């Protein structure tokens, strides 16, 4: 289900989503596992040649959220949101990166 979006990459390394991301215009993006365990999720995002990593969390509810103050049911939907509005983030979640895998 997650690995249909292009946005998201599957076990990542922080490194290795710098370098993903380095070459990008604002606002790329790739949400990753963890290198090492699938329940660890961060978004990366690029904002003014830097690359931003955000915690994805969870709620009793089992809604997720990037931005304490915009949960939603899905992480499709939360990137869904953020691709438009800020809402917190330093930009939006305008470009998923290409995958190299
Ligand atoms: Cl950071």
């Amino acid at each position: 289900s997650l690995e249909k979006h292009s946005w998201y990459h599957g076990p990542v390394s922080r490194s290795a989503a710098e370098y993903l991301l380095s070459s990008l215009i604002n606002g790329s993006f790739l949400v990753r596992e963890s290198e090492s365990s699938p329940g660890q999720l961060s978004i990366s995002l690029r904002y003014e040649g830097r690359v931003y990593h955000y915690r994805i969390n969870t709620t009793a509810d089992g809604k997720v959220y990037v931005t304490a103050e915009s949960r939603f049911s899905t992480l499709a939907e939360l990137v869904h949101h953020h691709s438009t509005v800020a809402d917190g983030l330093v930009t939006t979640l305008h470009y998923p990166a290409p995958k190299c895998n």
